[PDB]
């Protein structure tokens, strides 16, 4: 019986905690991706930095969610964070495709939470996601799509050369 | 027949003017609270300043509402501003609880107006409240709840000592 | 039985609280005037700003009075603030005439309070009004009289043109 | 089959492209208005600058829309841009009235697109319009209404004098 | 019967308005080119920026023409702006070739207008085109020719790699 | 068969990955502690900040470990991160005691890894822990012990008052 709680559905409270878990899992996946591309036998510095920056973005994500949960009088419930689906992430096109699929999964969870908040008439939640999450995901999915198009353009039997040039001239 | 008016419901226009009155009443209540704690026999400077700052925040509230009313071609209708419910506000926990109840009443009016604007399909109104009012109230209600928890922690037979320390070390 | 109270008449204490109400009502009237001239079908920006600045001056008025009331060991008693006498204020000459009448009413209340303080031998009150209120009202009534003379000079069948030029070149 | 497209209705995609056309047409109309008032036999510099600035605002409008269309995986489809409805725009009140009607038409298209996005459950679109378009149009329609009120105030047999003074003292 | 008009042929006046239309159409074509290369499945940022900058150059073109038309006492007559000939512009060599053909068409119209002005003995027009248009087109056509030569040099079965390197190292 | 690997035991490689998991779990526990003390019904800002800073310190811990793992030609193997042992952490003495026990567990794992590296004759590992981890833990355990002593000193029936003063004057 939180003293500050006002028109904050338990369904929304639970869905927020599930989204916190998904973002924790996403940060952990990008941690693994970043350190895989820091391996001596992969050695793509710009790719590692790209995924390491995303792990921090996902970290700021669930931290913002947890701040909002407390602002609204909800209660954070933390669950186990599943390990990444892969230990080895292959080459840069395979890794970017996995990151693309992850961000789309996060985007679908955000849109479902917005739809839940609308059904429960929670405008603070809906505007909170609109302000901090929805456009961020749209922009990131666009950038990953641009990267995948250029990587496909740089494909073929010169794929290794293309991988090097992409890291050097697009990702630094 | 305002020349600029476009998809601005009379129900919304009236509800905005009622919310202007509620904010005028809220500012007036915080005026009384601020000067009560400036009394020589109460003498809690940080508490007076806390409530005096809120009276200004409520003032910027109804001024923003009145600006929006004119932007949308609505017409401000001013009614009498009721006096505060109390002349003497007791001790700091009692005053903070009254301020908490006031902000929750304002928040409920904001959420009802948002629900009205959604039913009437008024997205400018809905985004206007989301941008300027809804998060402000959530943040303020959270801060008041934090204050009440610390005041309860500082309660007991040392309540006067606790009241002094709260004003000195949390509210300045 | 305020510990600090020294030669502060209850008649003066009551008259101060009545003057606080009159100043609250005056600020509220100038709020309505300012937003009336911000309407799209009135659209006189300098006139709105002129009255909006006066609402703040009246606000600093009753705040100074309430500070003095506490300094002298008196107790603020807040009453309902009556709405403005008009919802629509006509043209700039009609509005300035109403503001003139309001300031004269405030001035007469100030002079009556000074006369009461003199009869009750309250020199702090009398000097307080002399220092902060009496000259302010004399100056403001003079400026409004100057505005009304120029508005009458700019009257006639070119009144709309005169109203525009007054707002542009005198009031900004 | 855009790789990035996620919950972006084809109805919304088409409506965005239609709104891009309406904004292209609006910019073109304000181009004509600006250069009409730069004619030697009209010669109202502030009026020309007012409409020339609006043509740029409409340009930033459809550019923002086209950026969003690509961000969401939609595809821009450009159609012919219709010429302005008039070659000669009369006097400043007639021109401002036409600009008013144009902005109201744009506002109605924006509100219809928002209603479509809500029906299709597209919160990124709805917040995109709320953030960048809806308040901009409300503010602009208010300013045009203010201009029309002052122009009507400056009307009568001194209309030419009023037109000159409006351009000199309001529009520069 | 413009009061300022002096030795300004109606044939020249009409030809200027036709050139204004051609420049409006050219800007619109470069708008489409710029946003096509901003698509996620094309994703060539330097190419999009190259064509977006040209749309602004064509915009400054017809604005200069319209300013001159008013300076000489001519009257702007705006017609419908035809949509671009293509919705999809293929790869960078195909797009640059289309932009090349467009600039050559604009250059031929400029040279024809200069020839008309010479036949009509209009030295202000002829020098106006010489100062602001003719060298600009010669320089731009040269740069596009340089780009096409390098793109052809970077062709072959490594065309995708060549396209990426051209955008990265020549166009940014 | 990493090309760079030189005298890096598989036992050490595995123990490093286990320590990475323990540090990930430690950061997650301090995340929960920080947001628990940000709850409206706990409301101890300095305590939340204290634990939030520690979550970042543990984050820099496993990041340093993962960097070292790649430097030595080892391979990171990520496992599931267990949730914190508690959802609610009680009062500040109970939370500090849990953080104390956690840091001692981390310290014991560090000392065991150092002992393993010494047995396997891995001086880079041993100096790496000495330089970056061992003194950090000794300092932190000392500070927590100091906090617990002061919290016990501030205990008794004035425990709530003591909790407030500790947060205000030691932890900010
Ligand atoms: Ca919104
Ligand atoms: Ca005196
Ligand atoms: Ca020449």
């Amino acid at each position: 019986s939180s003293q500050i709680r006002q028109n904050y559905s338990t369904d929304v409270e639970a869905a927020v905690n599930s989204l916190v878990n998904l973002y924790l899992q996403a940060s952990y996946t990008y941690l693994s991706l970043g350190f895989y591309f820091d391996r001596d036998d992969v050695a793509l510095e710009g790719v590692s930095h790209f995924f390491r920056e995303l792990a921090e973005e996902k970290r700021e994500g669930y931290e913002r969610l947890l701040k909002m949960q407390n602002q609204r009088g909800g209660r954070a419930l933390f669950q186990d964070i599943k390990k990444p689906a892969e230990d080895e992430w292959g080459k840069t096109p395979d890794a970017m495709k996995a990151a693309m699929a992850l961000e789309k999964k996060l985007n679908q969870a955000l849109l479902d939470l917005h739809a839940l908040g609308s059904a429960r008439t929670d405008p603070h939640l809906c505007d909170f996601l609109e302000t901090h999450f929805l456009d961020e995901e749209v922009k990131l999915i666009k950038k990953m799509g641009d990267h995948l198009t250029n990587l496909h353009r740089l494909g073929g039997p010169e794929a290794g050369l293309g991988e090097y040039l992409f890291e050097r001239l697009t990702l630094r």
